C-alpha cells in the first residue's frame, strides 16, 4: 500500500508523486478532474466502491457522463466554486445511487497542487 491517510492536510504534496500506478495502492478512492470536471485519474479504490471500470471513466465528464448523483448544488455546485475561485477544501458526506446501490460515502474535494486540476477523494462511512 502507499501510506497516505484520508483527509491529511498535505495530501495534495504526497499524491504530486503518483503515478496511476500508486494511486491504485491507496486505501481510499482518488479522482483527478480539470477545472470542466473531466475525469483525468480513476483509482481502482473508487472503482471498488462504485463498480466502474477506471480504465473506462477517463476522459468522461464526471458530473455530465459518469456520476450525475453529484450534478447538484451540494456537490457540482461546490466544485464549480471551488474551480471559480482558485481555491477549494471541503468534505461531506453524500450517497452514490446510479446504476448501482445506494452507497454512503465520505467525500473530500481538493484543488491539486497542480493549476487546473482538482482531487475528489472517496471512502466507506
Ligand atoms: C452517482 O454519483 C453515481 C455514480 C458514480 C460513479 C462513479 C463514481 O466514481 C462516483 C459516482
Amino acid at each position: 500500500m502507499e501510506h497516505v491517510a484520508f483527509g491529511s492536510e498535505d495530501i495534495e504534496n504526497t499524491l504530486a508523486k503518483m503515478d496511476d500506478g500508486q494511486l491504485d495502492g491507496l486505501a481510499f478512492g482518488a479522482i483527478q478532474l480539470d477545472g470542466d470536471g473531466n475525469i483525468l485519474q480513476y483509482n481502482a479504490a473508487e472503482g471498488d466502491i462504485t463498480g466502474r471500470d477506471p480504465k473506462q471513466v477517463i476522459g468522461k465528464n464526471f458530473f455530465k457522463d459518469v456520476a450525475p448523483c453529484t450534478d447538484s448544488p451540494e456537490f457540482y455546485g461546490k466544485f464549480k466554486e471551488g474551480v471559480a475561485s482558485g481555491n477549494l477544501n471541503t468534505m461531506f458526506e453524500y450517497t452514490f445511487d446510479y446504476q448501482m446501490t445506494p452507497t454512503k460515502v465520505k467525500v473530500h474535494m481538493k484543488k491539486a497542487l497542480s493549476g487546473d486540476s482538482y482531487w475528489v477523494f472517496v471512502k466507506r462511512v
